[PDB]
RNA sequence: UGUAUAUUA
């Protein structure tokens, strides 16, 4: 019950060493010490949230505070979620707030506030992590808003440096109904997403998560749409990563290697040998077929061996493919 | 030989 600093808690926030202190205070006190710090600081929560040290207090304050006090802090901050979210410190406090909310009124207020700005926050360096925490902590019933918003600006988000990370959370935490809708849209531009600096990552993730669950739906729909362009995509900087992902995925592996032999032929396999990215594909196709199926490995092997003549033998990738020809 | 992802003191 020993407070010498009471009455002037707010001034202790000006310095890093002042905020660190208030937190040790909350750490050891910590109930009565919350009614205290709460009542003195509430009026500056959106200011403290976006501050270098305050925000840490706010984060301790949220763990320690009661429900009613959180609902007040939440009500006080909601008009300021956008500016809070685009902030490096603010994003941290707001994320914490979301981690701490227990009631539906709280989740209601938060989604209500964030709704109109989902796509915007989802393209933001600091903001996108607020959107991700909604996906990670809230009931699907609640974050339905995010899925709606993101499903509509689907390609915009999937092809964005940060947007693409939010899609990955959507796939992590959403309902089957929600993901299937998201994916149905994603699939409508699997071609363009595949060739994209960021979209290719989303394509790979759909495959990753199905392989995770051992239940395959869009993995097949992707492979169906893409496979006919196996070679063309194998020699693309980004698309080649998708092709390599398909190859490393056992339920679709053989068909795709078979696509290389079938419609690539000796020609397309030459292209792969000499290409900046294509050769990594060839290496993987060889590595995999080796492990998975000898007929395929042999058919591969006997086309490569004749083509591994000349200056190619001395190249970095040449040596690396040469070393993949007698593994049995 | 080839891609992203603030880990605020």
């Amino acid at each position: 019950v020993l407070d010498q600093y009471i009455g002037s808690i707010h001034s202790l926030c000006k310095d890093q060493h002042g905020c660190r202190f208030l937190q040790k205070q909350l750490d050891i006190l910590g109930s009565k010490a919350a009614d205290a710090i709460f009542e003195e600081t509430k009026d500056y929560t959106v200011e403290l949230m976006t501050d270098s040290f305050g925000n840490y207090l706010i984060q301790k304050l949220l763990e320690e505070v009661t429900t009613e006090q959180r609902i007040v802090l939440t009500k006080i901050s909601s008009p300021h979620f956008v500016e809070i979210s685009l902030n490096p410190h603010g994003t941290r406090a707001l994320q914490k707030l979301i981690e701490c909310i227990k009631t539906d009124e709280e989740a209601q207020i938060v989604v209500d506030s964030l709704r109109p700005y989902t796509v915007q926050l989802s393209k933001d360096l600091n903001g996108n992590h607020v959107i991700q925490k909604c996906l990670q902590r809230l009931k699907p019933e609640n974050f339905q808003f995010i899925f709606d918003a993101i499903s509509d600006s689907c390609i915009d988000i999937a092809t964005h440096r940060h947007g693409c990370c939010v899609l990955q959370r959507c796939l992590d935490h959403g309902t089957t109904e929600q993901c299937d809708n998201l994916c149905d849209k994603l699939l409508a531009l699997v071609d363009k997403l595949t060739l994209d600096p960021f979209g290719n990552y989303v394509v790979q993730y759909i495959i990753t998560k199905e392989a995770e669950k051992n239940k395959y739906d869009y993995t097949h729909k992707i492979v169906h749409l893409l496979k006919p362009r196996a070679i063309e995509l194998s020699i693309h900087k980004f698309g080649s990563n998708v092709i390599e992902k398909i190859l490393k995925t056992a339920i679709v592996s053989e068909p795709m290697i078979l696509e290389i032999l079938n419609n690539g032929g000796e020609t397309g396999i030459q292209s792969l040998l000499n290409d900046s990215y294509g050769n990594y594909v060839l290496q993987t196709a060889l590595d995999i077929s080796h492990k998975q199926n000898d007929y395929l490995y042999k058919r591969l092997s006997e086309i490569v061996a004749p083509l591994l003549v000349g200056p190619i033998r001395n190249t970095p990738h040449g040596k690396r493919i040469i070393g993949m020809l007698h593994l049995d």
